[PDB]
């Protein structure tokens, strides 16, 4: 029943649901678990370099870390080993620390989004998909999409260069032209012709109300996904559901990234329903 | 029910019972608790400076640390505040870390030994006591003795200068000549005339079998204490008990230092019997 020590290195972490998910699941499996925010905007860790914080976790007996913005790319060269997916994406969100201090990076944003597709869109047609948004989250989402059956992914971002950089990284990772950058302007016509669309922008959040594109381009035959998890039913997903579309809400990725990280950190098989219930309770 | 994160910085920590005591008591009070060894002889922390390790604990959300050999003196100048007792002794074994990272040093070896006297020797005559051993543990024990009613303490060590240094520190701390260094050679005659004697040497441990002085100097009217806690009944305490002496075993200090540290770390009132039972179970 050895206790488990985890943390999350990033900025602006107060509202994260990840600590609670891991603390509750460890306890449910008979292992007292501490999961600390390590917030470089906060009083404890501000001003410290990522390496200092990583090294600190090694010295003081952490079993694992998650890594979030702005450190998911910066962390790679600091680690002893990086999984093939995280290496090719160039982004790590999960660091397993061995008993004796060795670090291995993984990306459970990718695996978590993919699991969400399996769990919540098992029958979705995947030939042609549009993703709007090529930021940090979007990079993992795109990789997940094209490794879980999407034949052609068109990625749009207001910053065309972000979309093109994403496409290059993912296509190299998978070894085919799976992703094409397309203009954000006129994206509705591209979506109208596709099988599905995923929002990977902040649109739909309380501080970013609305949608990333005009929802009148949707049809009843589309499926629609959203990375936003608060609210769970974004304006986009409401519009999709009104037409009878299958929808994939952002909680699936948010929960499954933690399920998969917990498994990697501990070697235990997480109970998905318990972790989901923790997430929804917050 | 916020989780609690603690650790112990020192060398050669595998057999410490302190982590288990704190982990169990936190859990018993409804707070998942991790207490990590931070062992500078081990794979995680070896080669690191004390300041690096202290700073690490601040950054990564520790609520407290214990400090053991060889760092109890070295830690003082690294802390924001130090209690008056720990300051005057020049040794800290407990560091409370505030929510926002401020450190306060305390010495619960002193308070713990004193509590052990109250708990286990409530009726002991304290006019004249001999202590054999003026190492690290001995410094706290001597301070506890003379602040919990001992009028004259004679301290002997094979290294006379250690005993004399101890006497100077304690006498300055209390503001009277409470302690006198005396020769180890011939200590039996000094003990014979005293009310009680405390072993603060390694003698009695499995790897240091025997006693620090010839037990034929004891009488039925003496009380006898020992800092050794494994075995609980040292050869010294066996000899004392055979005469009908009251005895103070080393587990009292070992438990109470943790009781008092837990209170300081958490603001919760520890259950002494639960912590004692954890200690004895290991
Ligand atoms: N479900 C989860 O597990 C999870 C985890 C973290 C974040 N998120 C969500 O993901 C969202 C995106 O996070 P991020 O870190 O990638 O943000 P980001 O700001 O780094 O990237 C968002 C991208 O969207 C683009 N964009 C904004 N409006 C657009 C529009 N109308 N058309 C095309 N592109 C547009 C921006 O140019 C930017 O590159 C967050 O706001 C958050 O709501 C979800
Ligand atoms: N009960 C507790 O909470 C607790 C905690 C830690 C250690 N301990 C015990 O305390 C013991 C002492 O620890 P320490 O760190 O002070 O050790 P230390 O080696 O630093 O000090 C022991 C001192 O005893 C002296 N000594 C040895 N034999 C002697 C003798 N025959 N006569 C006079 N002096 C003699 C040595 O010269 C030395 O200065 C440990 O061996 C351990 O068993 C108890
Ligand atoms: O829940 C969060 O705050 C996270 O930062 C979200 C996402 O970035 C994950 O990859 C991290 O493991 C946890
Ligand atoms: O139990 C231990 O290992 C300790 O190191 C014993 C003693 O040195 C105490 O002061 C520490 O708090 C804990």
């Amino acid at each position: 029943n050895d206790s488990i020590l985890l943390g999350l290195i990033g900025q602006g972490l107060d509202l994260s649901r990840t600590p609670a998910m891991h603390e509750a699941e460890g306890l449910a499996q008979g292992r007292a678990t501490v999961y600390r925010r390590i917030d470089t905007l906060g009083s404890r860790a501000s001003g410290q370099d990522l390496k200092t914080l990583l090294d600190a976790a090694l010295y003081l007996g952490f079993n694992g870390l998650n890594i979030t913005h702005p450190y998911k790319q910066a962390v790679l060269p600091l680690l002893d080993e990086v999984s093939e997916q995280a290496t090719q994406l160039g982004a790590v969100n999960t660091v397993v620390i061995d008993a004796t201090g060795h670090t291995t990076g993984h990306n459970t944003d990718v695996s978590g989004f993919g699991r969400g597709m399996e769990e919540g869109l098992p029958n979705a047609k995947l030939d042609s998909v549009v993703q709007v948004g090529a930021g940090g989250v979007g990079n993992a989402v795109a990789y997940a999409l094209v490794t879980h059956g999407v034949q052609k992914l068109q990625v749009a971002d207001l910053d065309t260069s972000r979309a093109q950089a994403l496409a290059d990284v993912i296509n190299n990772a998978v070894g085919r032209e799976a992703v094409v950058g397309v203009d954000a302007r006129g994206i509705e016509d591209v979506i109208a012709a596709a099988d599905g669309v995923v929002n990977a922008t902040p649109m739909g959040m309380p501080a970013h109300p609305g949608t990333a594109f005009d929802v009148s381009c949707l049809t009843k035959d589309h499926w629609v996904g959203d990375v936003v998890y608060m609210p769970i039913e974004t304006e986009l997903l409401k519009a999709a559901r009104a037409l009878g579309c299958e929808t994939l809400d952002g909680t699936r990725m948010a929960i499954h990234q933690a399920v998969d990280a917990f498994r990697l950190f501990t070697g235990l098989e997480p109970d998905v329903s318990r972790m989901r219930e923790t997430f929804l309770s917050l």
